[PDB]
C-alpha cells in the first residue's frame, strides 16, 4: 500500500511567497494612508478597507489554512473555531472582489462625472460605500455559519461539502466573483466609452473654436463678427468665466466699430485657449493612463482567482468529474487567490508616486 507523504515543503514556501508578502505588502499600504497625510484623502480609503481585509487573510486565514495541509484532515482547533475560521474566510476573500469592483465603479462615475462633489461630502460617500461593500460580503459568507459543520463522531473535519454546501458553493461564488466580475466588465466598457466620448468633445471644441477664430483672423467688417463671435458665447469653475467674459469683451469692441482693435484682442486668446485645453489634455491623459493601469491590475486579480471559482462550480455541476482529483486541484487554486488578494493592493498602489515613496521610506524604518 502506497500512502502520501510529508508535504512540509509546500506550505514552508506558501509562507516565504504568501503569507509574509500579504501581511507585509498589505501592512505597507494601510501604513501610507495613515501616515502620509499627501494620501489622507476619499479615494484611498477604498485602498485602506481593501488593504485592512486581505491583511486579516493573512493573519487569521492563511495560517489556519496551513494546518489543513500541514497537519491532518481532522479539525485541530476547538470545534467552535471551524464556523469561524471557514467564514472569515468567505468574508474577507469577497470583501477583497467587492472592494475592486467598487474602485472599478467609483472610478468610472468620477470620469462622467468630473465635479463628483466637494472634500467633505466625498469623505462620507466613502465610508458608506465601504460599508455596504462589507455588507454585501458579510452576507455572502454568513450561509456558511448558520449551516456548520457535521458534528460517534466526536472530532471533524472542517470543510466546505458538496453534499452540504453544494447550493453555497455555486451561489455563492456566483455572488462573491462572477457577479463582480460582471459589473467590472460591464463598468469597463462603460469607461472605454466614456473616456473617448470625453476626449471627442474636446477635439471638438479645439476645432470650432479655431475656426470661429479664422473668421475673426480675416474679418472685413464687424458685422462679419457681430454673428461669428457670438457662437463663442457659449464654449476651477471659473475656467469657463475667463474665457466666456473675455469673448463677450471683444463683442464689446465689435459693437463700439473697433474691428482691428478686436481682432488683436482675439489673438489674447491664444494664450489664454492653449493654456487652458492643454491642462484639460494632461487631464484627460492622466484620466485615460490611470484607468489603463486599473484596468491591467484588476484583470490580473480576477484572473488569478478564476482557476478556483471555475473550478468551484464545477465541482458542483459536473457529477461526472473526479471528486477526489477536482478538490485536490481546488487546495492549489485557493492559494492562487490568496496570492492574488494578498497582493492586490500593493501592486496596485506601486504605480501612485506617493505611495511608492512611501513604501521606499517604510522598509528602510524611516517612518519621518
Ligand atoms: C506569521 C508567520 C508567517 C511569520 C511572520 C511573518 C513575518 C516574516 C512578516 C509578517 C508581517 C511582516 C512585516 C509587516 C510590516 C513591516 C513594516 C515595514 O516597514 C518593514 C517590514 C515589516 C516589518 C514586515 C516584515 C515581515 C513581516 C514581519
Ligand atoms: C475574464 C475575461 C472575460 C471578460 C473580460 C472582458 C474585458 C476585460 C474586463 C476588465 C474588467 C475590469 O477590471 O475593468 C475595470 C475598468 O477598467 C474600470 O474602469
Ligand atoms: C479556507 C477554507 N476552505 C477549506 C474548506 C475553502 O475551501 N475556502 C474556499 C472557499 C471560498 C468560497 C466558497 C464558496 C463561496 C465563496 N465566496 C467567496 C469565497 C467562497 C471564498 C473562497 N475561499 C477563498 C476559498
Amino acid at each position: 500500500v502506497e500512502e502520501q507523504g510529508n508535504k512540509l515543503h509546500w506550505a514552508a514556501l506558501l509562507i516565504l511567497m504568501v503569507i509574509i508578502p500579504t501581511i507585509g505588502g498589505n501592512t505597507l499600504v494601510i501604513l501610507a494612508v495613515s501616515l502620509e497625510k499627501k494620501l489622507q484623502y476619499a479615494t484611498n480609503y477604498f485602498l485602506m478597507s481593501l488593504a485592512v481585509a486581505d491583511l486579516l487573510v493573512g493573519l487569521f486565514v492563511m495560517p489556519i489554512a496551513l494546518l489543513t495541509i500541514m497537519f491532518e484532515a481532522m479539525w485541530p482547533l476547538p470545534l467552535v473555531l471551524c464556523p469561524a475560521w471557514l467564514f472569515l474566510d468567505v468574508l474577507f476573500s469577497t470583501a477583497s472582489i467587492w472592494h475592486l469592483c467598487a474602485i472599478s465603479v467609483d472610478r468610472y462615475i468620477a470620469i462622467k462625472k468630473p465635479i463628483q462633489a466637494n472634500q467633505y461630502n466625498s469623505r462620507a460617500t466613502a465610508f458608506i460605500k465601504i460599508t455596504v461593500v462589507w455588507l454585501i460580503s458579510i452576507g455572502i459568507a454568513i450561509p456558511v455559519p448558520i449551516k456548520g459543520i457535521e458534528t460517534n463522531p466526536n472530532n471533524i473535519t472542517c470543510v466546505l461539502t458538496k453534499e452540504r454546501f453544494g447550493d453555497f458553493m455555486l451561489f455563492g461564488s456566483l455572488a462573491a466573483f462572477f457577479t463582480p466580475l460582471a459589473i467590472m466588465i460591464v463598468t469597463y466598457f462603460l469607461t472605454i466609452h466614456a473616456l473617448q466620448k470625453k476626449a471627442a468633445d474636446l477635439e471638438d471644441n479645439w476645432e470650432t473654436l479655431n475656426d470661429n477664430l479664422k473668421v475673426i483672423e480675416k474679418a472685413d467688417n464687424a458685422a462679419q463678427v457681430k454673428d461669428a463671435l457670438t457662437k463663442m458665447r457659449a464654449a476651477f469653475r471659473h475656467g469657463f468665466d475667463i474665457l466666456v467674459g473675455q469673448i463677450d469683451d471683444a463683442l464689446k469692441l465689435a459693437n463700439e466699430g473697433k474691428v482691428k482693435e478686436a481682432q488683436a484682442a482675439a489673438e489674447q486668446l491664444k494664450t489664454t485657449r492653449n493654456a487652458y485645453i492643454q491642462k484639460y489634455l494632461q487631464t484627460i491623459s492622466n484620466e485615460q493612463r490611470a484607468s489603463k493601469v486599473l484596468g491591467i491590475v484588476f484583470f490580473l486579480f480576477l484572473l488569478m482567482w478564476c482557476p478556483f471559482f471555475i473550478t468551484n462550480i464545477t465541482l458542483v455541476l459536473c457529477d461526472s468529474c473526479n471528486q477526489t482529483t477536482l478538490q485536490m486541484l481546488l487546495e492549489i487554486f485557493v492559494w492562487i487567490g490568496y496570492v492574488s488578494s494578498g497582493v492586490n493592493p500593493l501592486v496596485y498602489t506601486l504605480f501612485n508616486k506617493t505611495f511608492r515613496d512611501a513604501f521606499g521610506r517604510y522598509i528602510t524604518c524611516n517612518y519621518r
